[PDB]
């Protein structure tokens, strides 16, 4: 006699996923989201490791007719020790998801996308396929009795019932801090400051005009700090900045500081100064964490929920909808066999591992800092670092650009003589 | 202490309008809608009337970046091949066989721009919904009102496998044709004369230009008329690329509607090859049972706006512009009501008077069309009564003093029909109840 055989907490994009992969297969299945649809939300330039799940669930031609900038590549800016491909040194960097097959992909382009409508087209998908989706209702609690009473609708509670628990609460985490099991990374610390822009032009920072649509990010000479410059529409451009939490707070007001951090860079300062902020400034903080479980009886963790990093690769979607589409599987065969912990351990190693790549090739980065610039440019590097920047660590082998990296940034740490020695950055693992 | 000052029953642009305003005012409102957004809806081409509310209330930004086709003019086009005499009028560029207009030909007050819009209503009615959450009003979706107690302040008793109630003072029914107020108290008369059938879909990839005039009126509302069977057929665009169309009949002649629809559109040939070389993007829908009116649309603590109060027939592309103008008139009695704390029947004559009024010209005004629809033509088309006319075309009908072109409209059908021997007594059209 429960209302539902499966609960979802949250309807972005591992949440509508989720129940979209559930009602196919025939569940019964319930989409909680607090908010209400089209709402603002960060985290809108795609890889290409997205686009297999969304194929799959059957939403393309509805992401398609949305009419969503394409994104063909990626790029870097700033202001040799045997690298090469550095025709522009060390202030550019270039690269296009085609240079490498990537398994289940067969487009040139993603996308880079309002996340409003996006996470609304995934949303009322879900719908479409069976879902029964409740906007602007909030699930407080999870009660864990034989099933789990989610306890929730303007002045009114009420409760629901369902054999299985999904938490999609994103970088709120409901259930991590239920259940007292969420722990922040003891390292990153890095907060984001952002806000629309129109009518910047973004050929300024562009090399060549036909790459004035990729994702550009722009290494700031400050430690640890960059800002990203990503297509909205033709017209409209989300600009952040992404600095350590000790620098702002080092300082004294979020615009003000915003404008400081881009002022180490005239070019851009005055590229944006000829623009029009369409959106206030939004913060985004405090989000780097991990949690010691992810599953256990009649219940698991997709999405931000389960883990976030830092968003310099752009991957937190595919992320989502990554975990989402390998939880399914694993809720799937539980419902069929009417068991709902170690049922979703496949689930587990597959994202644990996954999950441990994204975050070590963080964490070189952030060692490497400009440098970086030399390995997306060199032949030797380019096409393993391109693995990573598409999304694709759903795989067995560990990725070889990782090892590499990871051993040359420790023989310049130990190294104080070493040519890239006064280039390391400043966060260490 | 009740939960809301004030409760609305549907949230597409009657509902989410009044809100909205109520809003803005300082009443706590909620607004009930059952169906989660955005959802497909018929009713996509607007007149200009809808304008001045939805600038009024703020959300011209939003709709403007929607990036819906602009809608500058209407083209209104007949069958009817008899030769016809023109009687003493003029104008008459394309004789009987069309009559089109330019909204920018008059001045219309609160109307500043050349143009309207065409919408997908799913789109619309999200983004009025949204924007009148911004502006403070508490929205619940998948919830469904499924009854209104009046017998104890009203409850309102309601989202899945759960019921719940809440509290208000007042009721707003913005139900359109579910009425639910209008059926929870047997007050819904269906129409005496009116009650036409549409089945309709989305293509894409039809040549616009097929139906038109000329490919520069390509992105006008064009509806097509077969007078001597009461059926028409409308092209509204939707996207550069989707286009809605459908037809309109008697009840009776549809009593698989696919191929009827296809009987139909085969009248013109252009249009039926042009639409041969489209793809269909969604199912036929059936659109019934439209024509009715209520016998009370207001009492103590409710209101019924939209089409929860009435609608006609969609000939003349006008129902949203009701919709948002009686949200506007009631959202003034409903302050007024809520400042001095009384929310008794009388409160609410002024927004019914001036409502029973504006939808009387309208259905006049329908009937016209077609009971003699070469008189609609030739009024369009004649300088004498064009701009006249073209005041109702645009959805002004809310200032009140009967329009002088619907009186003579009136008067000569009358003329015509009792005698048998005047010149267009041939032409008169005939529906069955
Ligand atoms: C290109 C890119 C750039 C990015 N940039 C950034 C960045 O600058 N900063 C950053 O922090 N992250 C960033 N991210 C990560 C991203 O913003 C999210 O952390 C994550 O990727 C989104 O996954 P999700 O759908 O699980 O989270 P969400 O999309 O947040 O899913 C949670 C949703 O469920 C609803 N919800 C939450 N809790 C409840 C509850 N208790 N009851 C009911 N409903 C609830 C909320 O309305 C919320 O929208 C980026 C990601 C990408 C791909
Ligand atoms: C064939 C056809 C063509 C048309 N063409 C046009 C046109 O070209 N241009 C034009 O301007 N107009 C047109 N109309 C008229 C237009 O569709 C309606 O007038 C318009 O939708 C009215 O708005 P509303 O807010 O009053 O009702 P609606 O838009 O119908 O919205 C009412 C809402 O109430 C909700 N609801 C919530 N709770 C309840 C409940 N308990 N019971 C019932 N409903 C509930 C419904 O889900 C619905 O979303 C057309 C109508 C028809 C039939
Ligand atoms: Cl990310
Ligand atoms: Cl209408």
């Amino acid at each position: 006699q429960p209302d539902f055989d499966a609960a979802i907490v949250g309807g972005g994009p591992a949440g509508s996923a989720m129940a979209s992969y559930l009602a196919e297969a025939g569940l019964s299945v319930a989409v909680f989201e607090s908010e209400m649809f089209p709402r603002p939300h960060i985290g809108e330039s795609l890889v290409p490791a997205t686009m297999p799940v969304l194929d799959e669930i059957g939403v393309m031609p509805d992401i398609e007719a949305a009419g969503f900038p394409k994104k063909y590549g990626a790029a870097w800016t700033s202001a040799h020790n045997g690298f090469t491909g550095l025709d522009h040194d060390f202030k550019a960097a270039e690269v296009m998801f085609v240079e490498r097959d990537q398994p289940g992909v067969h487009r040139d382009y993603t996308f880079h996308v309002d996340r409003g409508k996006f996470d609304l087209i995934l949303l009322k998908h879900a719908e479409s396929r069976g879902a029964q989706v409740f906007q602007k209702t909030r699930v407080l609690k999870a009660d864990f009795t034989d099933p789990d009473l989610v306890t929730l609708l303007g002045p009114r509670t009420l409760d629901f019932t369902t054999r299985m628990v999904i938490d999609a609460s994103g970088r709120q985490t409901m259930l991590g801090n239920q259940l007292k099991v969420k722990v922040p990374d003891p390292v990153f610390n890095q907060y984001a400051i952002h806000a629309w822009f129109e009518g910047l032009d973004r050929t300024a920072m562009a090399l060549d005009p036909a790459k004035r649509d990729y994702i550009y990010v722009h290494f700031l000479p400050l430690e640890d700090t960059w800002m990203w410059q990503i297509p909205i529409t033709d017209t409209i451009t989300s600009v952040g900045v992404v600095t350590q939490k000790h620098r702002f707070k080092a300082a004294s007001d979020r615009e003000k500081f915003f404008w400081d951090i881009v002022s180490s860079r005239k070019d851009i300062y005055d590229a944006l100064q000829k623009a029009e902020r369409i959106r206030p400034f939004k913060a985004e903080g405090d989000y780097s964490y991990a949690m010691r479980q992810i599953c256990g009886d009649r219940f698991l963790l997709i999405g931000d929920a389960a883990r976030f990093v830092d968003p310099i690769f752009s991957s937190g979607v595919s992320v989502a909808l990554n975990s989402a589409r390998l939880a399914a599987k694993d809720v799937i065969a539980a419902h069929r066999a009417g068991d709902f912990k170690e049922s979703f351990a496949t689930y587990e190693e597959k994202l644990r591992r996954a999950v441990r790549n994204w975050y070590e090739f963080i964490s070189v980065y952030y060692r490497l800092n400009i440098l970086f610039t030399a390995f997306v440019q060199d032949p030797r590097y380019r096409i393993d670092v391109l693995k990573m920047l598409q999304g694709d660590f759903y795989d067995g082998e560990e990725p070889k650009a990782l090892k590499a990296m990871r051993d040359l940034v420790t023989k310049v740490e130990n190294d104080p003589e070493h040519l890239w020695h006064p280039y390391l950055g400043t966060l260490r693992a």
